[PDB]
This record gives C-alpha cells, structure tokens and sequence, in this order.
C-alpha cells in the first residue's frame, strides 16, 4: 500500500531509458524530486538552476530526480528519448525518469505518497499545481519540504544545510 510507505526508498521507478530504478539507492543522500516539462515558461530557469545546484552540491550528497509529466498544459509532449536529448542540451547529469502522471488515479505511487506526507502538503489541496513542483527529501527518504511551481530551484539552497 503506497499510503503506508515510510520512505521514498520503498519505491521504484523507470528511468528515462526504460530501466527500473530502486529508489533505495538514494538512501544517505538529500534529494530534490521534481516534475519537469520542456515547453514551459519556467523550463529554462528550472533546468539551469537544477544543473547548477547538482554541480555545486553533489560532493555534499545532493541528488535530483526529474520526472517528466505532460499533465500541465501538455507542455511535455515528446517521447522519453526526445526528453532525454532535451535534458542533454542543459548538460543534465542528475537522474532523468520516464514520463509519468503526477495527479489522478494513474499517478506514479511515489507522487501519490509524497503529496500526502505531512511536509508535502499543498495549498488548497495536495494536487500538483503545475510543472516544476519540488519536494525536498532527506537522507532517510522522508519529505521535508514542498516548493511551488514558481519557486526557482535556487530558493531550495538555503534549506539544504538542514539535511546534509
């Protein structure tokens, strides 16, 4: 039962190449989990700053899990292969996953779970509101903060020292 999970580490997800990833591999690492899109007004700032954070903090254990999602204005219409090439244009070295839903009955169970964590609460409901929502995950796999679609990734930086 996804609702009874205690940690992100209990979940698995397909990477953007189609291979299953056990998210227990992130135990001991602080993670940003985010839903991404290629044709969003915020695409450039989010990819640029996620790549920047990953570069400057990997030595501290920062990992980033990017889930493409086409549910918000159909702004991620491409294939997984096309999305991987798009991320390559931003020199992404963090982890890209296969396209998923984040809302609704067919949402990936990790996203169902994050949305009902105590610190994953949304505003006027827990649904993901738009592209580039972010969840901060601590080293034990627990949700510790949620950031809205308009909060650029650099806003997360001041919170990282509380979890490294």
């Amino acid at each position: 039962d996804w609702r009874c999970a205690r940690s992100m580490h209990e979940f698995s997800a397909k990477d953007i190449d189609g291979h299953m990833v056990n998210l227990d591999k992130y135990r001991g690492f602080v993670c940003i989990v985010t839903n991404v899109a290629s044709q969003c007004g915020a695409t450039e700032v989010n990819y640029t700053q996620l790549v920047d954070l990953h570069a400057r903090y990997a030595e501290c254990g920062l990992r980033i899990l990017a889930f493409p999602c086409n549910q918000f204005g159909k702004q991620e219409p491409g294939s997984n292969e096309e999305i991987k090439e798009f991320a390559a244009g931003y020199n992404v070295k963090f982890d890209m996953f296969s396209k998923i839903c984040v809302n609704g009955d067919d949402a990936h169970p990790l996203w169902k779970w994050m949305k009902i964590q105590p610190k994953g609460k949304g505003i006027l409901g827990n649904a993901i509101k738009w592209n580039f929502t972010k969840f901060l995950i601590d080293k034990n796999g627990c949700v510790v903060k949620r950031y809205g679609p308009m909060e650029e990734p650099l806003v997360i930086e001041k919170d990282l020292p509380h979890y490294f």
